[PDB]
């Protein structure tokens, strides 16, 4: 809505910037601290800035809005030697196109979005178990035997009771059928009896792309034609399978384990053998249902039969599989130990299927050049627990990232705060620009600031949030981390995180970039300094800081003295950018003088927490 970034470039770039349409900020390594803060605050959009910044730490620079573009790998600071956020290729200076240069920034900026949500997420996996509004990404980095991953994924093309299909959605190519299979089914298994594994090329390429989960899992594999695979998490079996006893003897029963049954069995005049193969793969899974957690039975569709039967939880189309591949994979969820509770997905039963409706599924969703987006949906739907965030009442501690402010939740505002009163970590869209690849809606920043802050609950904007994590848990959140602060500043973030002792004015907390331009607009438009300053912050909705702590920082902390208060900075390894209650109490008042109803309680809460402290 207001928040910008300083697109910082290194010397050799500068000349081309001049030729742009955005404001340029020039340095000049002196510049006091309180110099940057007043200048940077003049820029109501993104800026370009160059020249010497040796004096300064990174935190200092990110709180200011910095993104480090250059041709060189890194740039020298006072803190450390930072990895440039945005490297430019030589040739694409160089050239000296302002446009290809400006485009080049954009892309990496959208790529930078990732790193931001990787820090918050990567902290959540540190402090939590339950998990809400999740997706493949969160599955991807989860520990399936600890974190418990809920959410509401977008349900794929399915056949059971039960039809509905389609409709079609846009999609792109992926990994060939057989490794694109493994990819979505393998997640929480611990042991896999892979029946009919062929020559193993399949599973090896699975290793070659997805190495972690290949090793975090155990593979019995079965074929007349399977070679000796030197791997030690691979016990091979040449034995062909007619009975469930050719698997059974090869499971340790004295210990609990999630086990997965994968069937893929084909041989060599009609073929109602193709049939009683699949049907067998099913019966064998079934008899064992109670030792496996689930199964992916192969399921090709016959010509002869218009309708037929099978045991099924689901039947679905196959990513990366050719268009003419007339073969669905049949899921069976089962009973048997599993670190993911799937009792939503119905207990695999007998299923009447109509060939032509399967025939249609293949027709709609198969294609070499389709699957990517299907596979995802399958993955989630299979392994996420279908549970609604604002409604789930949890016993364990719980994280709430990047779903909260979704357009489907619109109106249900109260429930939202309820979640941010008690989550470990959660985030709300508060950005007021156009604003794309993002389908969220904004919460009023004042209302966030005021409802957000509780003793335990620290309420910062994404950048503050990050700065904080850098500063408190330096190795949950690295310092060299690349991210785009502007974007970080579209999110309100909340953490179950105690106030510092002593409540130092760290950047995580105190930035207030542009608060002077912010105070003037305020006064030409809707007109009514630590008294007025608090009011500005609120009325602007430019800002999201932790009211509570910042309160505590003012009264309980300043005074203290000159000597005795920096000192307690050293120490708390804090850092700043800027070198009584009766103000604040009116600050509040004035605020709600202008805002009956559109708020604020609460307010009342805040006042009555000064008038008692
Ligand atoms: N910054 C950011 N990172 C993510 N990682 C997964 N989803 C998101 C998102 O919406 N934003
Ligand atoms: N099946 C699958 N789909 C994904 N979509 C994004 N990441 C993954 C992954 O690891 N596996």
């Amino acid at each position: 809505p207001e928040p910008h970034a300083v697109l910082y470039v290194t010397n050799e770039l500068s000349h081309i910037v001049k030729d742009g349409f955005l404001p340029i900020w020039k340095l000049t390594g002196d510049e006091s601290l309180n110099d940057l803060w007043l200048e940077n605050g003049k820029y109501a959009t993104d800026v370009y800035a160059y020249g010497d910044v040796s004096k300064w730490t990174i935190r200092q620079l990110r709180g200011h809005g910095f993104i480090f573009i250059s041709t060189h790998k890194n740039v020298q600071l006072a803190d450390i030697i930072k990895t440039v956020d945005v490297r430019i290729p030589r040739e694409v200076a160089r050239s000296h196109d302002m446009k290809a240069f400006e485009n080049e920034i954009g892309r990496r900026r959208i790529r930078m979005r990732k790193g931001f949500g990787d820090a918050l997420r990567n902290y959540a996996f540190k402090m939590a178990i339950e998990f809400h509004g999740s997706e493949a990404e969160t599955l991807n980095d989860a520990n399936p035997r600890l974190h418990k991953i809920y959410g509401m994924p977008e349900i794929p093309p399915l056949y059971m009771e039960y039809a509905e299909i389609g409709t079609r959605f846009d999609d792109e190519p992926t990994d060939e059928k057989l490794v694109s299979m493994l990819d979505y089914i393998v997640y929480s298994a611990e042991e896999v009896h892979y029946i009919g594994c062929g020559d193993l090329r399949t599973l090896m390429q699975f290793k070659k792309r997805s190495p972690g989960r290949f090793r975090r899992v155990l593979w019995h594999v079965y074929d007349p034609i399977a070679p000796e695979c030197s791997d030690p998490n691979v016990i091979v079996h040449n034995i062909m399978v007619d009975s469930k006893k050719d698997i059974l003897k090869h499971m340790n029963f004295l210990k609990r384990v999630e086990r997965l049954f994968i069937w893929d069995v084909s041989s060599d005049e009609w073929e109602t053998t193709r049939f009683a193969e699949d049907r067998l793969g099913e019966e064998i899974a079934y008899e064992m249902g109670g030792a496996f957690s689930s199964a992916l039975i192969k399921h090709r569709i016959p010509n002869s039969k218009d309708e037929y039967h099978c045991i099924s939880t689901y039947l679905f189309p196959q990513p990366g599989a050719d268009a003419d591949m007339y073969e669905l994979r049949n899921f069976m969820r089962l009973r048997g130990y599993s670190h993911v509770d799937r009792h939503m997905h119905p207990d695999a039963s007998v299923t009447k299927v109509v060939s032509r409706d399967v025939r249609k599924m293949v027709e709609l969703y198969h294609g070499r050049d389709r699957g990517r987006f299907l596979k995802k949906r399958l993955f989630e739907h299979l392994h996420i627990v279908r549970k609604n965030g604002l409604l789930h009442e949890s016993d364990e501690p719980r994280a709430d990232l990047f779903y909260l402010t979704n357009r489907c939740n619109m109106g249900l505002e109260p429930s939202i705060y309820e979640v941010m009163k008690k989550s470990v970590i959660a985030t709300a869209w508060v950005g007021r620009a156009p604003l794309y690849d993002y389908d969220d809606f904004a919460l009023p920043r004042s209302t966030v600031m005021l409802n957000g802050s509780y003793r335990d609950i620290r309420i910062l904007d994404g950048n503050g949030a990050i700065l904080f994590l850098m500063w408190r848990y330096p190795d949950i959140v690295k310092k060299d981390l690349t991210y785009d602060p502007a974007w970080a500043m579209n999110f309100a973030v909340s953490l179950k995180e105690p106030i510092p002792d002593p409540p130092v004015p760290d950047i995580s907390l105190c930035r207030f970039i542009g608060l002077r331009v912010e105070s003037s607009v305020l006064r030409v438009r809707n007109p009514t300094d630590l008294s007025g300053h608090l009011y500005v912050t609120l009325m602007s909705g430019a800002y999201v800081t932790d009211l509570f702590w910042w309160f505590k920082m003012i009264l309980d902390w300043s005074a203290q003295n000159r000597e005795q208060k920096l000192r307690d900075l050293k120490r708390s390894a804090a850092e700043v950018i800027e070198w009584v209650r009766n103000d604040l109490i009116a600050a509040l008042r004035e605020y709600k003088r202008k805002m009956g109803m559109r708020e604020g309680a609460s307010i009342d809460s805040w006042l009555e927490l000064l008038r008692h402290l």
